[PDB]
């Protein structure tokens, strides 16, 4: 646990949860810049957030620094200046394909470590990827996520707040079932996001509409600009079938390569 007289926060929102926070802690000798989510049932929440966070381990995955019990309970984590990643592209619109290629690929590496860990994210999105520089992006908000059971491959939903329903697979919408595949369609919402540079997917469209849309296999078009093989890549995400959708072995190996390739 953290001592809250080392804590100094700045009162600007960086961002139901509640609010983020910049601040300052002290350690040892230094100060380390932070990022801090602040809590507004929903104490457990955040400390079921934290738990899964301090399991975690991996340079695209946000590094929380602990918990702190103070005014309020709040999670302080390693602040990423530059911000949520659809945010930055939407006031960054120079940011060249290769340098997204980059960005995507780092976020498809943290996702292959997720998979291996057995956790689903379960909100995978372009505003919970974060940017620690222009080149180097890390996934951060867990308060969704589960870590699956040794025997299983799925976390079957019980309970059922409002969902990021746009990001969401068909099997988690129809059938409340969230595994690694479920997040690689929401991987591929996400590129589609980043090549758009950070544009809302399914735009004006309610959730309704959206699983309509799907269900008549219609998909998303390729953004202008966006490289070929990366929209190709982007519809495999969205296939239909949970067992014919790749994992995230295949999804990074594939983005891997083609990042390599380019010259
Ligand atoms: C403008 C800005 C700068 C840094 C951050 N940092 C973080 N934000 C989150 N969560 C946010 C919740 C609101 O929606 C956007 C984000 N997903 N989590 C972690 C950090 C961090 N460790 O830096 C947010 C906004």
């Amino acid at each position: 646990y953290l001592d809250r007289k080392l804590l100094t926060l700045e009162d600007k929102e960086l961002g139901n949860f509640g609010t983020v926070k910049k601040g300052y802690y002290q350690m040892k000798k230094v100060v380390k810049t932070v990022a801090v989510k602040i809590l507004k049932a929903l104490k457990d929440e955040l400390l079921a957030e934290a738990n899964v966070m301090q399991q975690l381990d991996n340079p695209y995955i946000v590094r929380m620094i602990g918990i702190c019990e103070a005014e309020s309970w709040m999670l302080v984590m390693e602040m990423a200046e530059l911000g949520p990643l659809n945010k930055y592209l939407q006031q960054n619109r120079h940011v060249k394909d290769k340098n997204i290629i980059e960005l995507v690929h780092q976020v498809s590496m943290g996702m292959k470590y997720l998979e291996e860990s057995n956790f689903v994210h379960r909100d995978l999105a372009a505003r919970n990827v974060l940017l620690v520089t222009q080149h180097y992006a890390k996934i951060s908000d867990f308060g969704l996520s589960k870590a699956l059971r040794a025997d299983e491959n799925y976390y079957k939903a019980q309970t059922h707040g409002k969902w990021p329903v746009k990001w969401y697979a068909p099997e988690c919408i129809n059938y409340y079932k969230f595994s690694s595949k479920s997040d690689v369609w929401s991987f591929g919402v996400l590129m589609w996001e980043a090549f758009s540079y950070g544009q809302k997917p399914y735009r004006g469209m309610k959730g309704s509409e959206v699983t309509a849309m799907l269900e008549k296999g219609e998909r998303m078009g390729c953004p202008a600009g966006c490289p070929r093989e990366m929209y190709d890549l982007m519809n495999l995400c969205w296939t239909y079938d949970v067992e014919n959708r790749p994992g995230f072995a295949a999804v990074e190996l594939r983005l891997r390569n083609y990042y390599y390739d380019v010259v």
